[PDB]
DNA sequence: GCAATCGCGTATTGGCTATGGACATCAGCGG
DNA sequence: CCGCTGATGTCCATAGCCAATACGCGATTGC
DNA sequence: AATCGCGTATTGGCTATGGACATCAGCGG
DNA sequence: CCGCTGATGTCCATAGCCAATACGCGATT
């Protein structure tokens, strides 16, 4: 009656693949994967040792996806961008899987996707070097960046264009952000966390810098209370007693963003009045939140899915009419951008300041904001062709 | 049996006075008067027309009270401040009456009201010009508001000083605040309604704005949703589309100037590590919060009571957190301060604060800010001597 | 082309609390 | 001591208001 | 001079899931 | 009809989230 495929690796392996795409690795039960298959859970022990063992092939399969999908010397950007904006959208579900998931691996497998992704920028930086000759180094990793962020920004949205029109936005995007002229010098700041411990000044501030530190860097499922009472100093019932619970510390921090992303958007506006001042003021607003505040940026992208629902509803329905903004005021600039195009081009750049803000390195440099405002500028602007 | 003293009306507005202190008049029933007084509530109107006749007479006898304690050709500040001193710790809970309760009546007696407490600050601005002959008239309503502002602020809490340790403590901030020399001038600004208008970007942004205003104008009770609809633009039942109850839009508004002033906190600790220029940082921070929204400070201020339970303990428990770290600034600058005379430096200089905030002609003049803060830093350092 | 959403006026509806009429009783006074 | 007209209490009910949630009606958009 | 909540460190459950013996077919000779 | 490969039954171990109880405070009425 029930067989056995002889290839029942290979669709428990696309099971898992499609389930920690969708709900995660704690979010999904062993049992899941194997009802998903049509089997039990010791079958899946039959095939695979651990579930961290089956995350990790998910992980590697999704990653040799991608470069199966990529398909040498290094050629100037304009000519690898076609190949590269193909893989991009072929493989935009996969960006989760090394970006998210892989928090969860071991030191191993983390730094093997590490060196993945940094050998993928470096030959985009490569790429982006060969196009403009004359550029500082570190204004190339800047612009790969960029470019890297803007093709991997199709995985955070689901929306397309019909056509060739995708492609065709996807090059301009990443042209015009890759020709983009130096506004700074760039020069290298001396090198804190006496101002860290400084703006700590209550056990609320402690308690909630602790847990979004540890919301970023472990996940909020693998996240004990007792590790967020230790990096306050007390045990989790201290915790408690300032909590009403970790759900609690999570909403505290997607509110506090929501607010403070809200504040500068008011600012903004109320700063300029007309299209590009504005447009360059609600960037610079952006910037400097992102920069200013990492972990709550981070806690926003990744673990926004475990807050509450009203919270999240929120937190979505405020950042959907602060794009609506930008989209207006991107179709007034450029005329030939539609609303489609611009919500693309507006969730582009939000992902490429974000994912620049996280990273720690690309921020150590004077004047780095007014760089990634102007790339960001040039992104939403690259409508015009 | 039962007796009826022929001075029943004395008692039932001495009752009425006390329940309309301790709780909101909206919040307390004619049945509540009626018991505390030892009758039945039709009693109450054999010897008042309505409520809100009560009401009225209530603010009034506040009002004459105030006169009393205080009892010509004015005289120096410092000749003065003896007798203004005492009154005011005097009439410490009788503020409230002439401040909320005051939106409750009529025109004419609004009118009458607001008629007195612009004497009563003009005899202030009066004294203050006498002590220093050489400031212009907006240097010197401001002084007489700090030194109203200092006195009800004094009415405002609880804390209070063995002896006559309070008296002396309000001495000294009066004194000095009165004695700032102009930090710089004040001319009339050229006189925005578009910035009051772009900045509504979204519904949910417009129906905040709306219930923020007639919260402020009336009072939460006094407000239906009909009055926030149609400032929307929309119906009563319109409402619930962007907000759970009533009572959302109320914690919204409170958890929004939380954290803006949280942002603003955080700033100015990052932006100074010096004790004078991170006090001075905290207090323009807090300046140009308060100016921004004077709506929001008004909310905060007035409808606390009938927020919900955790957003009221955690504004509370925040803003207490700030108190605090102004406080051990305050006397780490100056050692003779301690830390109960901290506390009512610091609700001193934050009532002054909201309360220029809150009206509109002081703060038509060009750089006012740097004068507000100054003279919140001159209140907040005395102590000295 | 058509069904699933989506704002948006109206329409109820279950408290809830100022008022208020009918009736009742103390107050001191004048024989 | 005792009626005896003021003034001053109760007792129970009613009317209008005000959250908050039902409908139905249109227009739009995914399939 | 009692009398008090205020933190603080265990303490004890209740509840999910991951992993695992025991039995179980199937699928090529 | 047989030896390897896969599967299915329940089952237990253990971690994690909230309460609950314990002494000291250090300030409060």
């Amino acid at each position: 009656v029930r067989r056995r495929p002889k290839d029942r690796k290979k669709q428990i392996l696309d099971q898992a693949v499609g389930l920690f795409i969708e709900r995660g690795f704690h979010s999904v039960k062993l049992e899941d994967i194997a009802e998903a298959a049509g089997v039990t859970a010791r079958a899946l022990y039959r095939h695979y040792d651990n579930k961290q063992a089956l995350l990790a092939e998910a992980i590697r399969t999704g990653q040799d996806q991608y470069q199966s999908a990529r398909r040498p010397t290094p050629r100037p950007l304009n000519a690898d961008l076609e190949d590269l904006i193909a893989a991009a959208v072929a493989s935009r579900a996969l960006t989760v899987l090394w970006q998210r998931e892989a928090r969860y691996l071991n030191e191993d497998d983390r730094t093997a996707v590490r060196r993945r992704i940094n050998a993928i920028v470096a030959g985009m930086r490569d790429s982006v070097l060969l196009e403009v000759p004359d550029l500082s180094p570190q204004h190339s990793e800047l612009r790969a960046w960029a470019v890297s962020s803007t093709l991997t920004s199709l995985g955070r949205h689901s929306l397309s264009l019909p056509g060739e029109e995708l492609k065709k936005l996807l090059y301009q995007a990443c042209m015009a952000a890759a020709r983009t002229p130096p506004v700074c010098e760039l020069p290298p700041l001396p090198a804190a966390a006496r101002d860290e411990a400084d703006v700590l000044f209550s056990r609320y501030e402690t308690l909630l810098a602790a847990g979004a530190r540890l919301f970023r860097a472990q996940g909020y499922p693998a996240v004990n209370t007792s590790e967020i009472g230790k990096g306050a100093g007390i045990a989790g019932p201290g915790l408690y007693r300032s909590f009403s619970s970790k759900q609690a510390i999570l909403d505290a921090l997607i509110r506090r963003l929501d607010e403070w992303r809200c504040l500068e958007c008011i600012r903004a506006l109320r700063a300029n009045q007309q299209a590009a001042q504005r447009l360059r003021g609600l960037v610079q607003g952006h910037v400097r939140i992102s920069l200013d505040a990492p972990d709550l940026v981070a806690v926003s992208v990744t673990e926004l899915s475990h807050a509450s629902v009203e919270v999240r509803d929120g937190y979505l329905r405020n950042q959907g009419d602060r794009e609506a903004v930008w989209i207006d005021l991107i179709g007034k600039l450029v005329p030939a951008t539609s609303v489609a195009q611009g919500r693309l081009l507006v969730a582009a750049a939000i992902s490429f300041i974000e994912d620049v803000a996280r990273t720690w390195h690309l921020t150590r440099y004077a004047g780095v904001a007014d760089e990634i405002s102007g790339l960001a500028l040039a992104i939403l602007t690259s409508g015009a062709g």
